[PDB]
């Protein structure tokens, strides 16, 4: 699919069995989801913004449907305000910037 | 071009005749530059992040080039850590994402 840029980029996504919606980002390296108690292990980090920085716990190896893309990788989660979807998973669905 | 993800998809901009470095931010509503003298008027707001809220200067119908596109429109000058394309130019120079 294509999506054009004159709205926020949402799509829904699946993570933990829930379904949610969640912003394709290429400015983010990485995918932060609001705060859900998902299973196992994570370690602790810090991630930045434009205002500063907030804690997140990171998690390994987690399965994500992206817009029916299936991909698994690194998944932060924490109090963002808006679930975004970052470079680090977009790459394995195949999304590309184009003009 | 098409532009993957495995990298930032970080361009060269042109503003107020000052080449810059930008990155493609389809997670940003705005276009958000550092600090710099910017020729015309400009009025303070606030943008928010991660992280949290920012003071910035914001510029209307600012020329600016991006990769050789021409987009004329509104400026944020501030603390940014990273030069920041937003969806408010990106559309003008017709940027989808595809997948
Ligand atoms: C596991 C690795 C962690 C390492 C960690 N890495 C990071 O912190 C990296 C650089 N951060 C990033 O890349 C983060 C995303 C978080 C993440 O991916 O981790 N990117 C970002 O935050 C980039 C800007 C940026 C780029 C590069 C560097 C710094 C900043 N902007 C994305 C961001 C998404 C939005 C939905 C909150 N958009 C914005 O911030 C834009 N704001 C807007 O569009 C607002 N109008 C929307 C407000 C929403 N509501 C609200 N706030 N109540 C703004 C730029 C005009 C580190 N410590 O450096």
């Amino acid at each position: 699919p294509q999506i054009t840029l004159w709205k926020r980029p949402l799509v829904t996504i699946k993570i933990g069995g829930q379904l949610k919606e969640a912003l394709l980002d290429t400015g983010a390296d990485d995918t932060v989801i609001e705060e859900m108690s998902l299973p196992g292990r994570w370690k602790p980090i810090m991630i930045g913004g434009i205002g500063g920085f907030i804690k997140v716990r990171q998690y390994d190896q987690i399965i994500i449907e992206i817009a029916g893309h299936k991909a698994i990788g690194t998944v932060l989660v924490g109090p963002t305000p808006v679930n975004i979807i970052g470079r680090n998973l977009m790459t394995q669905i195949g999304a590309t910037l184009n003009f």
